[PDB]
C-alpha cells in the first residue's frame, strides 16, 4: 500500500488541474494509505505544476497523445477530448505494483482504499452504453508490455469514441461478460447523469456514494460560485442540480482547501 | 422448440395493445418457436382482446395491480406506471417452466429464443443505474412461491420507484454482483436513450442490436407515420429520432402486420 500502490490523475491544463488538486485533497481528506500521482502535460504551466507538488506525491510529466479523431469526437459534441489517449501513460509507472486511475473531474467522498482487492481491469459501468464501462475509474496493474500493446492498438486501431475510452473497452472486451467481481459497483463511479435520469434509484441507493463523477461538457470549475451563500448560478437542463450539494462539495474542497495553496 | 416456454406480455390498455401486437408481429417474422402470451386487464376492449388473440396463444385477463404511489411515480414524472405492478402476474404462469418477459414498447429485431438457456432472474443492465437491471426484458421461472413473495412485498413495502422495476430489483438484488450470465448483453434490451447517449458505442456495437426498447413517455404509437414516404413528424430532443429506423421498422410492422386488424 504504502509505497507500491497509487491513485493516478491526469491533467493537461490548468483548467483540469484545478479538478485534480480538488481530486487529491478529497483523498487525503479521506485518509488513504497509498501514493497519489498527477500526469501532467507541458501545457500545465510551471506555478500550476509546483502547486500539484503540494497536493500529490509525484508530478509526472508525459507527452499529450492526441487521437485527432475529430470523426468521432464531434459524435459526442465533446472535440476536445482527443488528449484523453495521454491516458494510456499510467501504465508507464511500473514503480507501483497497482494503481486506481481517477478522472480529474471526480470527487472522493469515502475512502476508496478498498479498491486496490480488485484486478485489472476493473471499472464501473458507463451509464450510456453499460456493456462498456467508464474509463473514469479503473484498477489497473502497471506493465510496459500493456502500455505497448495499448500504443500501439491506438496508433494503427484508433479509438471508437476518439478518446481513452473506446480504446480501453476495445481492448479490456472481456469486462461486460467475464468475472464479476471486474464490475466495480456504480458507487465508485456515480455519474451526475444517473442521478438526473432515474432518480428513485438514487434516492435508495446514492446515500453509499463513494465517488461521484461529474461527467460531461461543463465541469465544477466553469460554474460562478459564492462562497458566502454556498450557491453557484444554473441553466436549465443541468443533471449536476438534481443533487447539487456534489457540485456545492466540490466547490467546497476548492474554496477552503485548494485555494490557500494557490496563494 | 419448447412448448413450456412463452414470452410474456402486458397490455392495461388498447394503446399498449398496439405495441403488443407489433411485439408478437416481431416474434413471429423472426420464428420464434416459443408460445406467444400477453396479460391484459378489464380495460382492454372486448375488440381489442380478439385481435391479441391473433397473435397470441394465450391472451390471459388479470386484475389491474396498482402501487398507487404517487411520490415515487412523480420524482421519474411518470404518474401512470402504477399500474406496472401488473407485470408481477406474470409468475402466476405456471403452465410454462420458463418465460421471458418483454414491455409492450419493445420490438424484436433477431430470433430471440437462446434467451431460454438462461435462468432466473436474468436482465440487462438499466441505462439510468446500471447497477439496476430494466424490467423490460428478462429471463424468469412462473412460480406459485415467488407470485405471492413478491405481491407480498408489493402490498407491505411498494416498490423504490413506484413501478415494477424497483420492486423487482429489490427483491433479485443479488444481480449487480453475483453471476455475470444473469447479465443479458445489452443488445438484448437497447433502450434508445442509449444510442443517443453514446453513439459511437451505438455505432460499433448497434448493428448486432436484437430487441430495442421503446423506454420513455413518448411511445411509438404516439407519432403521426406517413406510410407514403415511410416518415414520421418528430420536436426537438428526440432520442428516438438518432437513429429513427428503429422507430420506423416498429410502424411498417403497425401498418403492414397489425393495422388492417383494427381498422
Ligand atoms: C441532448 O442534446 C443536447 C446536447 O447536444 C442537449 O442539450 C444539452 O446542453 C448541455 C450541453 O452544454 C447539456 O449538459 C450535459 O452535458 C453532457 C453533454 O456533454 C450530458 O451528458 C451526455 O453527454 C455525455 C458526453 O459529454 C455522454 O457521455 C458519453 O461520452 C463521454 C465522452 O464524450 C463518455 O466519457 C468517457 O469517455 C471519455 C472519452 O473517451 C473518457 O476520457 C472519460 O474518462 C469517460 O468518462 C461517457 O462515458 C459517455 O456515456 C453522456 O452519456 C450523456 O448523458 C449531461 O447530461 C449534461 O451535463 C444538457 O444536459 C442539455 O440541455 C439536449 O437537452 C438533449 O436532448
Ligand atoms: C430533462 O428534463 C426534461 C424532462 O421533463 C427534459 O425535457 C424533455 O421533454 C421530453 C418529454 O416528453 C423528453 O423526452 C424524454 O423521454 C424519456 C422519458 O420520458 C427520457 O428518458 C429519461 O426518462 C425516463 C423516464 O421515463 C428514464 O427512465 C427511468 O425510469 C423509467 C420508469 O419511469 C424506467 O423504466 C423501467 O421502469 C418501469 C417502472 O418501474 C418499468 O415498468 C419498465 O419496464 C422499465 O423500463 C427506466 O429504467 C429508468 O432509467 C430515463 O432514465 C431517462 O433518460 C428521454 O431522455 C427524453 O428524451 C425530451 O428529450 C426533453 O426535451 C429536458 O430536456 C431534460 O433536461
Ligand atoms: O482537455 C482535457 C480533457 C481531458 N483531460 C483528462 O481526461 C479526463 C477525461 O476527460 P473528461 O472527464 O472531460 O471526459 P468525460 O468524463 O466528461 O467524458 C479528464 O478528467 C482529465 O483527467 C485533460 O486533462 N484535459
Ligand atoms: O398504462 C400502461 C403502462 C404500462 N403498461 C405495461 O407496462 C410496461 C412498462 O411501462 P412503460 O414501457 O411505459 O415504461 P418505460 O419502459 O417507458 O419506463 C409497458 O411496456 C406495458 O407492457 C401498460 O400495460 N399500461
Ligand atoms: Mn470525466
Ligand atoms: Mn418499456
Amino acid at each position: 500500500s504504502m509505497t507500491d500502490q497509487a491513485f493516478v490523475t491526469l491533467t493537461t491544463n490548468d483548467a483540469y488541474a484545478k479538478g485534480a488538486l480538488v481530486l487529491g485533497s478529497s483523498l487525503k481528506q479521506h485518509r488513504t494509505t497509498r501514493r497519489l500521482v498527477v500526469l501532467a502535460t507541458p501545457q500545465v504551466s510551471d506555478s500550476m505544476r509546483k502547486v500539484l507538488e503540494t497536493v500529490f506525491d509525484e508530478v509526472i510529466m508525459v507527452d499529450v497523445l492526441d487521437s485527432g479523431d475529430s470523426a468521432h469526437l464531434t459524435l459526442m459534441k465533446r472535440p476536445e477530448l482527443g488528449v484523453t489517449l495521454t491516458k494510456l501513460h499510467c501504465w508507464s509507472l511500473t514503480q507501483y505494483s497497482k494503481c486506481v486511475f481517477m478522472d480529474a473531474d471526480t470527487l472522493v467522498l469515502a475512502n476508496i482504499d478498498d479498491l486496490f482487492d480488485r484486478e485489472e481491469l476493473s471499472a464501473a459501468p458507463d451509464p450510456g452504453w453499460p456493456d462498456c464501462f467508464n474509463s473514469g475509474v479503473f484498477v489497473y496493474q502497471p506493465s510496459v508490455e500493456t502500455y505497448n500493446q495499448l500504443l500501439h492498438l491506438a496508433s494503427e486501431q484508433g479509438s471508437f469514441d476518439g478518446g481513452d475510452q473506446g480504446i480501453l473497452n476495445t481492448f479490456f472486451s472481456s469486462w461486460a461478460t467475464t468475472d464479476i467481481r471486474k464490475h466495480l459497483p456504480f458507487i465508485y463511479n456515480l455519474s451526475s447523469i444517473s442521478i438526473y435520469s432515474y432518480l428513485p434509484a438514487f434516492k435508495v441507493f446514492g446515500a453509499s456514494a463513494k465517488v461521484v463523477h461529474f461527467l460531461g461538457r461543463v465541469k465544477p470549475w466553469n460554474y460562478t460560485y459564492d462562497p458566502k451563500t454556498k450557491s453557484v448560478k444554473s441553466e436549465a437542463h443541468d443533471p449536476n442540480m438534481t443533487h447539487p450539494e456534489f457540485l456545492i462539495l466540490w466547490w467546497n474542497i476548492f474554496t477552503t482547501n485548494v485555494l490557500p495553496l494557490l496563494q
